């Protein structure tokens, strides 16, 4: 249990990169440095914005245990920390970066195999968080890491973004595994577009205005009715009305074995999944577990 | 399909790490081609047909064991470039050298354990090491070792069996030998073996019965193993099999059989450091 989170020295690991930051911290490229060894081990820190108290380290230190103790291959798991007058977390390193960028830096080599797939592991992750009643709150593509191009796991889960929030968020600071469903909704959104930005030119403020009024994101130029009537049932104000994750993984599943059937993209065809070969180099140099 | 082939394009060597009697070991990054990402890897640049070197490649890209390495991709436009995962622990004999005051019997019997597996392993491929050494055992983590560089032969005479010396003959049996020697290499912290007798007398010191000394940390217990593998008549040796199950014997009960001062402190790592070391650094089975 917590013999699964690492409390760190200062001494044993250097911040070399910044990376980004967001609502809670700055995230960093660093180094680990085993006690009396010899190598550089890279990982990614978060810095706490805010410094905290010993009291408040109590409360920070009881949801580190809970990130840490999470098992499966499409979530990312918490492992170490240091308790720093600014509290330093450690995780790994996924040096393609998360997926928002990969699919804006891509969105001119992406087929719809990979995009039907990533949207069946993530809803594998959270289904998965649904089952540990562990509520992320802050899903997004931002929040998606590629580990490699053919795995992706959610991070950043269990701690405003109003335009991925559900209107019940918004309103009354209700979130629950159904809101979830809504984020899971505006992230899809997010890779069908390749990374627009969602309401782009509506102010925040009025986000909730919108919804209320039956607004909703609009049908990327590369979804079918079928995935668009999805990541619209995601969106229903009724939270109990919005799919379950268990159905998304079997639906994206389903339209995963017809990919091209539901995805419509410009030079599909020349763009696949890597054959058996690319993914067990993949695997063998950059992500070793089980799935 | 185990083996990739790769263009120059795609990987580029950026320090040499050392150099043996076969190639050039370079820590370099191999960049996908239409990423940005620069992935780590160890090149071994040789020195000596491609469909051949790639017939022999392929068995090597085939090893499925926690406790060997495999060979992962090649590059055959030049020289013979070989790919495999970058192990930034280098080798156990330069471990064992380094740590030479923090290491205890839980480690050593343990690693002697792992690198028997491999060379079983090996043996149930029928494929003979033939330069099995402390230099040849890659650190994954201080918990985990494995074989590599075997199946290079596409000398260590100070490793070999007589037989390999005096007619050539290399078995898994002489491996056995080279386990023994690699075994006596770690239970001295990485001493140099036969020091200062030119490899040109090994043979005849050997027929004349003497062997390496008594490592002064091992009970009688580990050097009569060691001295099986160094038997004259290779089928009186140890198989990899029963040297698997002696030094996991031996492991549950350390320091019965290692007499180390201070080990009493140099204990394996908790849950949580293997957790932490898996996690980062060790994701296989
Ligand atoms: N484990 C990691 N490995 C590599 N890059 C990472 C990792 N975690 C985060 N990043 C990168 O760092 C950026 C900034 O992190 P973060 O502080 O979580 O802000 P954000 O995710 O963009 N917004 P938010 O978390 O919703 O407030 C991310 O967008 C990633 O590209
Ligand atoms: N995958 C690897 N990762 C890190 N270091 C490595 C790797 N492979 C080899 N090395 C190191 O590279 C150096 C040269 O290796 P190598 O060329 O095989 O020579 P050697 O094993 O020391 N002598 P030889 O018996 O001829 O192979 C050694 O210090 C090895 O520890
Ligand atoms: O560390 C996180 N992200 C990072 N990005 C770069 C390097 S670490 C993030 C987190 C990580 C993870 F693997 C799984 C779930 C998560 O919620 N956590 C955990 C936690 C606990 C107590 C106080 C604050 C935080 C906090 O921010
Ligand atoms: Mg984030
Ligand atoms: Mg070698």
């Amino acid at each position: 249990n917590q013999a699964l989170l690492r409390i760190l020295k200062e001494t044993e690991f250097k911040k070399i990169k910044v990376l980004g930051s967001g609502a809670f911290g700055t995230v960093y490229k660093g180094l680990w440095i085993p006690e009396g060894e010899k190598v550089k081990i890279p990982v990614a820190i978060k810095e706490l914005r805010e410094a905290t108290s010993p009291k408040a380290n109590k409360e920070i230190l009881d949801e580190a245990y809970v990130m840490a103790s999470v098992d499966n291959p499409h979530v990312c798991r918490l492992l170490g920390i240091c308790l720093t007058s600014t509290v330093q977390l450690i995780m790994q390193l996924m040096p393609f970066g998360c997926l928002l960028d990969y699919v804006r830096e891509h969105k001119d080599n992406i087929g719809s195999q990979y995009l039907l797939n990533w949207c069946v592991q993530i809803a594998k992750g959270m289904n998965y968080l649904e089952d540990r009643r562990l509520v992320h709150r802050d899903l997004a593509a931002r929040n998606v890491l590629v580990k490699t191009p053919q795995h992706v796991k959610i991070t950043d889960f269990g701690l405003v973004p109003i335009k991925w929030m559900a209107l019940e968020s918004i309103l009354h600071r209700i979130y629950t595994h159904q809101s979830d469903v809504w984020s899971y909704g505006v992230t899809v959104w997010e890779l069908m577009t390749f990374g627009s930005k969602p309401y782009d030119g509506i102010p925040a403020s009025e986000i909730s205005s919108i919804l209320e009024k039956g607004e909703r994101l609009p049908q990327p130029p590369i979804c079918t009715i079928d995935v668009y009537m999805i990541m619209r049932k995601c969106w229903m104000i009724d939270a109990d009305s919005r799919p379950k994750f268990r159905e998304l993984i079997i639906e994206f599943s389903k339209m995963a074995r017809d990919p091209q059937r539901y995805l419509v993209i410009q030079g599909d065809e020349r763009m696949h999944l890597p054959s058996p070969t690319d993914s067990n180099f993949y695997r063998a140099l950059m992500d070793e577990e089980d799935m």
